[PDB]
DNA sequence: GCAAAACGTCGTGAGACAGTTTCG
DNA sequence: CGAAACTGTCTCACGACGTTTTGC
């Protein structure tokens, strides 16, 4: 696990705090046991005129991508054990998605009970409903009421 | 003036590098020797919902106020000593917006200068110009050419 | 089956001005 | 006069999703 310097940790809770997402989907997928997959994102946007700011963040941050959408591009960190470590660090200087930051931490840590049992699968999905119930969210579909009935119709 | 804590400094000049503006303008007015302001304006803007953020920053800037506009709010620093205060502590932890707060700097040390002479008060608007260059600008009106042209004639 | 990447999109939450007014 | 406040709104630069594909 690499260990970030301080200083760049605090600049960079303030740079997420007022231009970051804290990213947590259930996405419907067939391939799955309970028929969905669990996704966690860490994400940073910026018009693309700005996209080496992003391409530096994958330098310092040591791990993820950027990919481009036209006009913006993002910065895209969803590797599970990466996004725990870069997440504990960053949390405790966090002001405005700490919250969010820390149901995500939690969820990372419960997934391999999640995947053995459809009501702890269900229970973390209670934490992604969280997680954007915190969130400016604005275009959600898929809820952990979508799981339940979904787990109901398969018991 | 006041002398900010780095760990302050270095989380707000993050904030402010994704998500704050440094604004400099040319207004026209008739009450003003060269017949417009040079106005300078540090914001940090916020879903109304998060404003108790901005009004937070109000304290630990300790100047400024918040100003509300619907779904959003704003805080607002526009005095011109406490904003080279401030800014000539935040910029060295500045990755996006440096270059727009050493302007507002400049800007700010040529005031005095810039109102006795029509040469020296078009300079200066040259760099609001830059500042607005740099910005995501998409709606501005008056330039140092509106002012050049207002003060030929 | 699951991690992870790849690709795609609605509706802002800001961003950056503009115009007008106050009062030491 | 002139610094600073008061007030309004256009146009994004994101924010937070969504769906599909890859491959061990
Ligand atoms: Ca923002
Ligand atoms: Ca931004
Ligand atoms: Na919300
Ligand atoms: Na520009
Ligand atoms: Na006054
Ligand atoms: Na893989």
């Amino acid at each position: 696990n690499t260990k970030y310097n301080k200083e760049f940790l605090l600049y960079l809770a303030g740079f997420v705090d007022g231009n970051g997402s804290i990213i947590a989907q259930i996405k419907p997928n067939q391939s799955y046991k309970f028929k969905h997959q669990l996704s966690l994102t860490f994400q940073v946007t910026q018009k693309t005129q700005r996209r080496w700011f992003l391409d530096k963040l994958v330098d310092e941050i040591g791990v993820g991508y950027v990919r481009d959408r036209g006009s913006v591009s993002d910065y895209i960190l969803s590797e599970i054990k990466p996004l725990h470590n870069f997440l504990t660090q960053l949390q405790p200087f966090l002001k405005l998605k700490q919250k969010q930051a820390n149901l995500v931490l939690k969820i990372i840590e419960q997934l391999p009970s999640a995947k053995e049992s459809p009501d702890k699968f269900l229970e973390v999905c209670t934490w992604v409903d969280q997680i954007a119930a915190l969130n400016d969210s604005k275009t959600r579909k898929t809820t952990s009421e979508t799981v339940r009935a979904v787990l109901d119709s398969l018991s």
